[PDB]
């Protein structure tokens, strides 16, 4: 398991929790020195468990799948609470067994849905760690369209912090005073697929892309990545989505 408290964060404490939930997904094998998310885990292995506590010291625990580190649902009390998908109705036959009850949410987990019942784009959500501290608050006790926010800012400041140092980084610029993500912060989130997808290709064709993948950078312009040397690929990625999945 891995856990993050919010009372007494900093940044340097941020960017351990981070470093150390990207520790717990299991890889055979690094592609260009980026650990690569196994292909399936059979039963509950594939699930890693996130302990959150708010300021104030109450918690959740966060169900993620340690092959693509997707959120499927967490606890809250006594009350489990999953999206409406199939590998989030699979989860539940693992995880959670002993809460009174299990809700599923009336919404999947993808971007596309939870911002439909946030009723507001990921653009116009601040994130950061007080987002999280309220994000936590939020889930603590049912309330599915305020939810759905919390899942944003819930998903953005620990699985994509995960998946990127910028993403990270950028959290912890956001220690202390929320702010809507950067331009550059989305793009890489949209992007994390397509990007795995072409290192691994990469390997087999001299570090270059088959498919060029377009990203905003830090400064907000628009660029296109092509081989392996580029900085998203020797800095800020951190993990790899394997092309099985
Ligand atoms: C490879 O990527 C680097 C770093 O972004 C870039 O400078 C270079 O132009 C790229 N090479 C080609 C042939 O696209
Ligand atoms: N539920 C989720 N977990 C992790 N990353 C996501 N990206 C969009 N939805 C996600």
């Amino acid at each position: 398991d891995v856990s993050f408290r919010l009372s007494g964060a900093d940044p340097r404490s941020y960017g351990m929790f981070i470093k150390d939930l990207r520790n717990a997904l299991p890889f055979r094998e690094k592609v260009y020195n980026i650990p690569l998310l196994l292909p399936s885990v059979s039963g509950a292995g594939r699930y890693l468990l996130m302990h959150l506590f708010n300021y104030d010291g109450k918690t959740i625990t966060v169900a993620v799948d340690v092959t693509n580190v997707y959120i499927m649902g967490y606890l809250a009390d006594t009350t489990s609470y999953f999206f409406n998908e199939p590998a989030a109705e699979l989860a539940s036959q693992y995880v959670f067994r002993d809460a009174r009850r299990k809700i599923t949410l009336p919404y999947s987990g993808n971007y596309e849905r939870l911002q439909i019942a946030a009723g507001k784009p990921r653009e116009k959500i601040p994130i950061g760690l007080p987002a999280l501290d309220s994000a936590i608050s939020t889930l603590l006790h049912y309330d599915s369209t305020a939810a759905a926010g919390a899942l944003l800012v819930l998903i953005q400041t620990t699985a994509e912090a995960a998946r990127f140092k910028y993403i990270e980084q950028q959290i912890q610029e956001r220690a202390y005073r929320d702010e809507v993500p950067s331009l550059a912060t989305i793009s890489l989130e949209n992007s994390w697929s397509g990007l795995s997808k072409q290192i691994q290709l990469a390997q087999g064709n001299n570090g270059i892309f088959r498919t060029p993948i377009v990203l905003v950078d830090n400064k907000g312009n628009r660029v296109q990545i092509t081989n392996v040397t580029s900085k998203v690929v020797t800095s800020n990625i951190q993990l790899l989505l394997n092309t099985r999945n």
